[PDB]
């Protein structure tokens, strides 16, 4: 797990999210879905976008962003104590949405990514440490609970 003081990195870095949470959210979808196009095909409700500025001028993308970014949120300000929050989440995801558990670690790369971009000198190494490590947890916690399910078997 992480440190009190990781912990606090992350909550850190967090508000930097959540003074734009759509923004964040949609530019890290448009990272996962632009890098790793195999996860588009998983949302039929985005699969119709073809190119990257179409899923910029979206406003249901971005509004993704936000579900999918607030639930991440709720998630790392539990730190770590988040089976409540966590579990239903891999679980949905698991079963219903089909997702390969390696699509995690593409998401959690383009999550440093796009802090990077969009905090260029103002995410430092100790920052992206302690958010790497916290993205790290939550991987491993869903992938426990995807083994209990086989995962997509
Ligand atoms: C989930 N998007």
């Amino acid at each position: 797990g992480l440190s009190d003081g990781e912990w606090q990195q992350v909550l850190n870095v967090w508000g930097k999210v959540e003074a734009d949470i759509a923004g964040h959210g949609q530019e890290v979808l448009i990272r996962l879905f632009t890098g790793h196009p195999e996860t588009l095909e998983k949302f039929d409700k985005f699969k119709h976008l073809k190119t990257e500025a179409e899923m910029k001028a979206s406003e249901d993308l971005k509004k993704h962003g936000t579900v999918v970014l607030t639930a991440l949120g709720g998630i790392l300000k539990k730190k770590g104590h988040h089976e409540a929050e966590l579990k239903p989440l891999a679980q949905s995801h698991a079963t219903k949405h089909k997702i390969p558990i390696k699509y995690l670690e593409f998401i959690s790369d383009a999550i440093i990514h796009v802090l990077h971009s969009k905090h260029p000198g103002d995410f430092g190494a100790d920052a992206q440490g302690a958010m790497t490590k916290a993205l790290e947890l939550f991987r491993n916690d869903i992938a426990a609970k995807y083994k209990e399910l086989g995962f997509q078997g």
